[PDB]
């Protein structure tokens, strides 16, 4: 057995299957081969369970890489408005959650049908439980310029997307094989490393353990100067939540979080006006109407904050209050595994890679899409944005040849 596709796709994931219905679609034809079970696996996982397909509020700044210039030209092509109204026009519906996050209100499963739906509709072929392997350039054939071993037929084609995604989740089958074959072409690879993910807890701060479960709003600032606000959630393990997921994609191992515990409130302010009208209130009285109660006494049960009257507070010790409650400089002892993380930053270094294209400037014919490339997105849709954008980018591409 010896099979032939124009073109080949490894990895029925949001890039590799929003691509290869694009291809069906503009009249190529695409086979797409998956190590997995069943297509789109992660997308049934994303926000959980309804999936977060885009945001409203989509720039290249939301995204990290090592090369700045390049998520552009793809996100302007093919934008979020034009998937949103893909959606729409789709018959699929779809509320803001909040940040300009868009979910799906019947579930992630609307993404995976409607995609599976148009690869049907026009032609997309797609073998699951084929993993790939063994990847040949060819170069005399003006037909075939790739050959690889898919179970034990051997495919040929002409074009091969590479759709294999990140680190992140490996019982759900994610692989390095797009690493594994860019390194094998000397095609340059940024170092991986888990993102959008909690961080754990050093020796010294174990005790917070006790906290797990409480829950609040709070300013993240990383070391490079960025700052998210949102939900912080205390872990038996360290921090997570909304805001400590956004920071560990700008934060880098080794460095300290800047950590604002009451970033709505002016602390001082406050105190002072407690000073004045309840001058026979205790410390902790006028703090848990502002904060969690378990926390403030942790702080407490930890001598860490002592509980006096409002009054026997010197304008000292409640500018170093102040000063401790917004500015809690946290260190991680790191991050927790690719088990946890939802993305996976660094892949393919986007600077041998075309902007307009997706296609390898060292390899032609060679393709590379979605996560696999080193581009990793803040949380909240924007993800799944560039895995349609890249998609696309590369499915017009190759429909121009
Ligand atoms: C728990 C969780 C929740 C998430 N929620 C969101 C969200 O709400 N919004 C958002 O924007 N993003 C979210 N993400 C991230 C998002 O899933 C990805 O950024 C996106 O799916 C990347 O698309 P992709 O096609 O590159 O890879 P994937 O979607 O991972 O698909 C690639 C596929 O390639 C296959 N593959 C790998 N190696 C091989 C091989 N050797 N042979 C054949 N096939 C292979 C794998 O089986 C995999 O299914 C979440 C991630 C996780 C883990």
């Amino acid at each position: 057995m010896s099979q032939y596709s124009e073109n080949i796709i490894i990895g029925a994931g949001a890039a590799g299957l929003f691509c290869a219905a694009q291809l069906a679609k503009l009249g190529k034809s695409v086979t797409v081969f998956d190590n997995g079970k069943k297509i789109g696996r992660k997308i049934l996982m994303s926000g959980g369970g309804f999936c977060n397909f885009t945001n409203l509020e989509v720039t290249p700044a939301h995204y990290l890489s090592q090369n700045p210039h390049f998520v552009k030209s793809a996100l302007a092509r093919y934008t979020n408005w034009d998937f949103i109204s893909l959606v729409a026009e789709q018959g699929i519906t779809y509320h803001e959650k909040e940040l300009g996050q868009l979910f799906c209100d019947e579930g992630a499963e609307q993404i995976v049908e409607m995609l599976k739906s148009e690869c049907d509709k026009y032609g997309a072929k797609i073998l699951l439980r084929s993993e790939v392997s063994q990847v040949e350039r060819i170069q005399n054939d003006e037909k075939v310029r790739f050959v690889l071993q898919v179970n034990s037929t051997q495919w040929q084609c002409k074009n091969l997307i590479v759709a294999t995604g990140g680190l992140s989740m490996p019982g759900l089958g994610a692989t390095p094989f797009g690493y594994q074959i860019a390194e094998q072409f000397g095609i340059p690879v940024i170092p991986p490393r888990a993102s959008l993910v909690p961080f754990t807890y050093r020796e010294t701060d174990k005790f917070l353990t006790a906290l797990s479960g409480i829950s609040l709003p709070v300013t993240i600032t990383a070391l490079c100067g960025k700052s998210f606000y949102n939900q912080l959630l205390f872990t038996h393990r360290g921090i997570s939540g909304p805001a400590v997921l956004q920071i560990s994609n700008y934060w880098q191992p080794t460095e300290s979080v800047e950590i604002d515990l009451l970033p709505n409130h002016n602390v001082e302010e406050e105190i002072n006006q407690a000073k004045q009208s309840s001058p026979k209130q205790m410390l902790k009285t006028i703090l848990v109407r502002l904060l969690p109660k378990k926390l403030v006494e942790l702080w407490i049960e930890q001598g860490i904050v002592q509980d006096e009257v409002i009054a026997n507070i010197s304008k000292v010790r409640v500018k170093n209050l102040v000063d401790f409650i917004h500015h809690w400089e946290f260190t991680p002892n790191g991050t927790e595994g690719y088990r946890t993380a939802e993305v996976t930053m660094g892949g393919v270094d986007t600077k041998v890679i075309s902007s307009k294209t997706m296609e390898s400037n060292q390899v032609s014919g060679l393709y590379f899409i979605g996560e696999v490339l080193d581009v990793t997105g803040w949380l909240g849709g924007y993800n799944f944005q560039w895995a349609w954008s890249s998609a696309y980018a590369c499915a017009l591409s190759i429909s121009r040849q």
